[PDB]
């Protein structure tokens, strides 16, 4: 028996709803999504870190003349100069005063406390979203891990669901992301081999310890003028420190819906949004005939004090009268009411209290005791509190989020224009029919 | 100075240009596309291969009762059998005949021989281009790898080249890809969990030697029925034998714009398609005041045959007068004519000889020596030559390849027209202003 449900994707508020095969008694179902991860598909582009400006040894000609070459290293930098007549501890290390080549050579590595501290800078794309579902039926209750794309199955050694797909799409990263120890920032950087100096991805590369990396971090050489040995340079300071002092917030503090999130892989854990359509096949050994569950010949229901709020505010009471003492199921049809209880034991006459949340001023809600009906009407008062540490459990409509006596009077003041623009045009007929006749 | 191009992309075709600065000589230019990279980015979303449905040995409980336990093995499947008896050798392995609890189990893995055959579905994301160019100015050459994006430069020892964005971006491959053994195919492949037994990607894994193997191969357990120990089973095909066998042709002999598909990394190369608009900065040192190379005085251009073909059909003299011997560099101004040479020697008085390629059937194209300019004009013939191994050297222009015999034709059928309504209009004013004056 396939049923076809729309499960509010929100973490922590069960969804109740009552199966209705036609030839055997209703069954109650409730579904909580315990648990939800959005996971984007993700690619690391490179990664970066402060880089440390390694510079080899100088090498002097000393009384000749040196050409700089050319290497695949990571922003090799090297120049050629004349005459530099070093020092180094003793008061000489080159005789041709005049003709006393020097080379200049710097280039830049990973520094070693980069393999914990650097930043990994990834492109995201279309995220599906994998939900946990604890699901209730009758006096059985199974957990799953489903993907939620109406194709992807989910089963549980009789059971048989299929979910999605998500109503609504949303991914809180952007296209490119950036990910350091943890903290996750929604970052645009340079593209691979786009690299710009002093600012984030000066340098970069495939891996920490790879040897292919490209590097760009604006290096020029001077002219040694001191006469001791020395290599005089100047760089653009380091983009990677600029990032982090103006790293601005992480996406853990920005991320709307209240999604965790979480690295190790990138994901939102607990994103609650929209609504997911969910189909289960239940069993067929769950359901049982009507003439087993004790049907109940009447019930009437009376509504006590209650607050439309997003606690279980609200309390009725029901007068029955069945055949037999059994476990009736109890459900409200209306989607502005959900009950506390889902299955309570009836008796051959009796009475039972139940409480219930709505969020309408008025509560005009459908209330079924083991499929029969009975209308609860009331009027609930505002709440006492402002702010609640509780979600609410039911959506904010339009059509019955109005109470009945403001319904009254809008519909009068309403109606009052248009009785009286019918009694004006029937004035109107009147004498032209009456100017017709007498002409 | 900086001069910009817009290079189509087409590899192995010479691009020719002039860099014409205000007050020095002009130098040549030329840019070959050596080669060309277009790589996505791809991320492994699973690898599947023939599943080999191993089935554990079965055990018996003599006259017990056994009870499947739920296990993790990718689509591992569990059944409980009554009364069975089993025989070996001896005929008798169990006591106490009847309730002969029988558990059959069965599950799959990979294949040990799916470490070489075996393919690997991957998402494919916007892709990026790279290509290699030979730049030529002057007497100095110089090769480079550049990013195609607009930002990314290209530096050689003095050149700094600005390459893209790409006019018209394409990518041959799909959103979803899968690679066999080097064959790239752009088939859409289930998501990751969403198992479809006799279809492609029926068993997935993260690797090949990764334990968290999933499948949903549809294997159902039979009840048995012979004396002698055996367990029996029935499931689907191979669902990657199936697409093996429906594969297709893959996307090397098919991928449009003709490049060479290639793996480790996934990538397009020589793809020929659109234009990329190239900024170079060339160094100020390769200029040379017109004052020392021969500006030459007089210069006419008398064509030889020419014939629009895709090769240099076509010959032409330039006689000059000019001051000194030199090395005096010649273009071709036009968009639909390109010439063999791009330098010459150049005596005081004289002529040369050159070859040149178009693709109308008129020639009205400027040449051009040393800076200064001379029109061309000629008709060429249909190519005697149906089909070359030779690609078209420039594109045939929006109704410019319209020969001087079909404009002088069509301008006078359309201009006897006009004529001829101008003159009826001016009739009927005659007509009507002698009127008026004779009213």
């Amino acid at each position: 028996f396939e049923h076809a449900t729309t499960v509010p994707n929100v973490p922590g508020i069960p969804y109740k709803a009552l199966v209705e095969r036609a030839g055997y008694a209703p069954l109650n179902l409730e579904i909580t999504v315990v648990s939800s991860e959005l996971t984007p598909s993700t690619n690391k582009e490179y990664v970066t870190c402060r880089f440390h400006t390694v510079i080899p040894s100088p090498q002097v000609k000393c009384c000749g003349s040196l050409e700089c070459k050319a290497s695949s290293k990571a922003d090799y930098t090297c120049r050629v100069f004349g005459g530099v007549y070093p020092f180094m501890w003793g008061g000489a290390q080159c005789f041709c005063d005049s003709e006393n080549t020097q080379l200049s050579e710097a280039y830049v590595e990973f520094a070693p406390d980069c393999t914990i501290d650097h930043a990994v800078a990834l492109k995201v794309h279309t995220a599906a979203l994998k939900v946990g579902l604890r699901i209730v039926y009758g006096n059985t209750t199974a957990h799953l891990d489903t993907f939620v794309n109406g194709v992807t199955p989910g089963s549980s050694r009789d059971l048989k669901v299929i979910a999605g797909p998500i109503s609504a799409a949303f991914s809180p990263f952007d296209h490119k992301v950036v990910i350091r120890k943890g903290l996750v920032y929604n970052y645009d950087f340079p593209e691979y081999g786009a690299m710009k100096p002093g600012a984030f991805g000066d340098i970069q590369a495939s891996s920490l310890d790879a040897t292919d990396i490209v590097a760009r971090t604006d290096i020029r050489l001077l002219k040694p003028s001191v006469k001791n040995i020395h290599v005089p340079y100047t760089q653009a300071v380091s983009g990677y420190e600029m990032w982090k002092n103006n790293s601005g917030r992480p996406l853990q503090e920005t991320a709307p819906f209240g999604c965790k999130i979480e690295v190790e892989p990138l994901r939102a854990s607990n994103c609650a949004y929209g609504h997911i359509p969910i189909s289960i096949d239940i069993p067929d050994a769950a359901f049982v005939r009507s003439s087993e569950s004790p049907t109940i010949l009447e019930v009437s229901c009376t509504v006590a004090d209650c607050i439309y709020s997003a606690d279980f505010g609200g309390s009725l009471t029901l007068q029955y009268k069945a055949d037999r003492e059994g476990h009736c199921p109890v459900h409200s049809h209306s989607t502005t009411a959900v009950l506390k209880e889902a299955t309570t034991h009836v008796t051959a006459v009796g009475s039972i209290t139940l409480h219930f949340s709505t969020s309408s001023p008025q509560a005009n809600f459908i209330v079924s005791l083991c499929g029969k009906k009975t209308t609860c009407n009331a009027e609930c008062k505002p709440p006492a509190d402002h702010i609640i540490g509780e979600p609410h459990k039911v959506d904010q409509e339009f059509q019955a989020a109005v109470s009945k006596t403001s319904w009254n009077w809008l519909l009068a003041l309403f109606g009052g224009a248009s009785s009286l623009i019918v009694v004006g045009l029937i004035v109107l007929v009147c004498s032209s029919m009456l100017i017709n006749t007498r002409r």
